[PDB]
């Protein structure tokens, strides 16, 4: 499913990631914007192998199976497909995971890059939430 940016936006809100670990929700739509262009769909390989899944662009290195990454962990506890669906509840509490293990949203590379520090607000303008 290719999300529209303020169908996501509510989706996201619904399953408690507006500020979850003190992010507001423009944070997580912009980092969504920049992993996978709001698809649920897009897959990337990494250079060492694992790849990334969904509209956050999680790892199989850590975070779920795709069993073809080599000494990878599955922590979220999910077939990295589960992160494929419309349905984006398993890639939010994956996130909620991720987010928490230390580094917040730096995990997310393309975040780090291109929404850090930027009016991240402007990616929820015009929703009614
Ligand atoms: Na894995």
């Amino acid at each position: 499913k290719v999300f529209g940016r303020c169908e996501l936006a509510a989706a996201m809100k619904r399953h408690g990631l507006d500020n979850y670990r003190g992010y507001s929700l423009g944070n997580w739509v912009c980092a969504a914007k920049f992993e996978s262009n709001f698809n649920t769909q897009a897959t990337n390989r990494n250079t060492d192998g694992s790849t990334d899944y969904g509209i956050l662009q999680i790892n199989s290195r850590w975070w779920c199976n795709d069993g073809r990454t080599p000494g990878s962990r599955n922590l979220c506890n999910i077939p990295c497909s589960a992160l494929l669906s419309s349905d984006i509840t398993a890639s939010v509490n994956c996130a909620k995971k991720i987010v928490s293990d230390g580094n917040g949203m730096n995990a997310w590379v393309a975040w780090r890059n291109r929404c850090k520090g930027t009016d991240v607000q402007a990616w929820i303008r015009g929703c009614r939430l």
